[PDB]
RNA sequence: GGAAAAAUAAGUAAACCCUACCAUUUGGAACAACAAGAAGUCGUAACAAGGUAUCUGUAGGUGAACCUGCAGAUGGAUCAUUA
């Protein structure tokens, strides 16, 4: 029975060195385009929101922005650092 | 008669305040650039018909270059086809 709050944020290669950072587990609860608009500005991306299983909503940055994005959720209280796992490979 | 102090009226007017400015410097909360360089980030606007020809004015959109509307210029990729 889990209903706590946990993120998966994954590295996923591109084509070479370009590369994606995919932010999995955001709370629906959370305008989404708000974190798109803002983080776009915030790290110079473009960015997509991908749906899958018919659920659920994951957001598809360009590049490798990990740890702007963890220290992010932490400063708006969105996640705990023991809630925010980061996946790089 | 002469004449010092002291007083008197008007003037010259230093200095010190109050108002409003100018000049030459200067302290300063808060904002905050630019040029140069290159092994940071996202993409690839422009050079070739840069892959949607560019570019000017304007107006709107917008992570980013930029994109789209209207009128314009070849600095165009046309100096050129009535039968
Ligand atoms: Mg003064
Ligand atoms: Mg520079
Ligand atoms: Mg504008």
């Amino acid at each position: 029975d889990d209903f706590q709050t946990h993120i998966h944020i994954r590295v996923e290669q591109r084509r070479g060195r370009k590369c994606f950072t995919t932010v999995e587990g955001i709370p629906p609860e959370f305008d989404y385009e708000k974190i798109m608009k803002y983080w776009k500005k915030w790290l110079s991306c473009n960015a997509t929101i991908v749906e899958e299983d018919e659920g659920k909503k994951v957001i598809k940055l360009n590049g490798d922005h990990r740890n702007q994005i963890q220290q992010f959720l932490s400063e708006e209280g969105i996640a705990a650092v023991d809630n925010i796992t980061i996946h790089g490979i």
